[PDB]
């Protein structure tokens, strides 16, 4: 295949870009590596970056820049939504010759990839110890160089459970439509709010338990007869039929409380999930988790909780990039 | 010496009495009417007859937990609501095992010649929705997802063994509670008025939204919902939803996680029975007939949602059996 090796993941919303720069051989290579930041927009995340990777040996960069800027980048293979949409002023202005790809095999290819490469000797999976104590509280990596079997649980606006048992045999094994677009929806009804970033900035704040009703709540403590502890949520939003309940709740509460039943609910899910398919190594991924850590913390303490501490939530390091190396991947094909 | 067991719940009151065939003042003013009092109902059609327990007849009535001191004056128990009234007064008894033990009785002795358990055909489609019968003859072991504030899903493996399986904080107290927040309005039954007219397509994204149809790659129906109230973020969506369409919009949310939660029970603990019981189901069949759709949905067709005749009294019931202990 012939030089400047690129992969695109083209959303409504937001553009990734990858690009392999081969190392020891054209303008706009220079563009790329001597600059950090593009057109006042655009951003190259340089702490991404794969070094020494070898596709001839090069590095890897991940680049992310709104899909607004995306006609000034035409000026200057790929999925996703915003493809079609402006396969249009590909070829007007530049030139198309863009070839569309499916959104999920494009995910599940890159984020095959990059998991076998690993993160400059370090590696692609992590997970959070002690994740609702914000003290204590800390990402550590996970060591997975056999992915399969494994499941993979895609959250956008709703979730898609899949096993996956070979770089191309992954399966829907069944999913919820309680998903980051509930989450989102709800706060927007409940708080007002307009955006992912606001609604989740809000319930990194709030406190759940004055909405929720907790066990403790109904059995002054914990509920042994059905191993059940004090802290756990005996009824979502159980205590906002009350008007003296709702008179303590503040709009973060709210959107905690929001977020807060749906991880835990996701996380239900998934574990019975992994128990059915006998499968023990869980995979979290999805637009719910690029904005703020909060969302992976509770599906982190979530999965500790339902499995009694058998199964760890796990996350990757390039989670918003794999559709863009997917993309790349299809190139030597 | 008079048999009758009570099921003190905070709000609502069940009253279970059992008349003899072949204290005479009681025998009186039950047979006499249908009604007492300003709220005071006894359904009829739930009276079990020839039953042998002697022989005679096992009668339900219901009433407001307010005029539970009128009761008194005229003048074994279980619930929430036991120990407050102790003092006018009692033998409380465990929600549970009360629960339990008079399902199980009920579904043993049957419902007059008739099947306690049913399930539904079609259950959504008003024009070809139909209940059917349902023979549960031996229940063990079998699996009860009990829907109160929260859901509880039991496995039942003899009269004297069960054990929680598992839970979902989605419950009853979840689907009032949003509705509260969502609609303004302040009761239970008023909330489930109000889903039983509205429309959740409204509210919610469905998968043909997303693919224009079916997607067979996951074979996923178009009318499946991808996300629920995933429409909400747009304000132009917003513009077109009524609080009728929020209530539904929650209730077919519940329900529908409700049936897959209890769906991936099932198939966890190889058990293929599924009974639906709790105060959630309480007022029309809205909610029953969605936890069916529910369970055809999730099952693939291969599991049904069953439902039993007499639920709301078997905490009463189970007040009964104790006092032949
Ligand atoms: C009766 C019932 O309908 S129960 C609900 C059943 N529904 C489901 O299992 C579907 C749940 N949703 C999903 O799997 C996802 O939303 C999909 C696969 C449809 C779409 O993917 P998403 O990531 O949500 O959409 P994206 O955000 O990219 O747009
Ligand atoms: C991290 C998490 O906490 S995930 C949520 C885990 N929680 C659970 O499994 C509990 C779910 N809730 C339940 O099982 C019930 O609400 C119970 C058993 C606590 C109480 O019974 P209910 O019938 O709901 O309460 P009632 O209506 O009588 O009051």
């Amino acid at each position: 295949p012939p030089f400047p090796w690129f992969g695109m993941d083209i959303g409504g919303t937001l553009v990734k870009l990858v690009y392999f720069e081969p190392k020891d051989i054209k303008s706009i290579r220079k563009y790329l590596t001597s600059n950090t930041a593009y057109g006042k927009t655009g951003i190259r995340d340089v702490h991404l970056e794969l070094k020494n990777l070898t596709m001839r040996k090069g590095n890897l960069h991940f680049i992310r820049f709104p899909s607004c800027a995306m006609h000034r980048f035409i000026q200057m293979c790929a999925t996703g939504g915003g493809a079609f949409k402006f396969e249009e002023d590909f070829r007007m202005i530049a030139d198309l010759q863009l070839h569309k790809l499916d959104e999920l095999d494009c995910l599940i290819q890159g984020l095959l990839y990059v998991d076998s490469v690993g993160f400059n000797g370090k590696p692609e999976c992590y997970y959070f110890e002690n994740p609702t104590n914000p003290e204590l509280c800390q990402k550590k990596p996970y060591c997975l160089d056999n992915p399969y079997p494994m499941l993979l649980v895609n959250m956008g606006s709703g979730v898609s459970i899949l096993a996956v048992y070979s770089k191309d045999n992954y399966k829907r094994v069944t999913g919820t439509s309680l998903g980051g677009g509930t989450f989102l929806g709800l706060c927007c009804l409940l708080t007002g709010c307009e955006t992912f970033e606001e609604a989740l900035e809000m319930a990194a704040k709030g406190d759940s338990t004055n909405v929720d009703k907790l066990v403790k709540d109904i059995y002054g403590g914990d509920y042994e007869r059905f191993g059940l502890q004090g802290s756990a949520v005996a009824s979502s939003f159980g205590n906002m039929m009350s008007k003296e309940k709702r008179d303590s709740i503040s709009k973060e509460d709210l959107a905690r409380a929001t977020l807060v039943t749906i991880t835990n609910n996701i996380g239900s899910i998934a574990r019975m999930c992994a128990l059915n398919e006998n499968i023990d190594r869980v995979v979290f991924v999805g637009n719910f988790l690029r904005i703020n850590m909060v969302s992976m913390k509770l599906l982190a303490y979530a999965m500790d909780f339902w499995s009694k501490g058998q199964l760890k939530a796990l996350f990757l390091e390039h989670e918003g990039y794999f559709g863009a190396v997917g993309a790349l991947l299809e190139l030597f094909k």
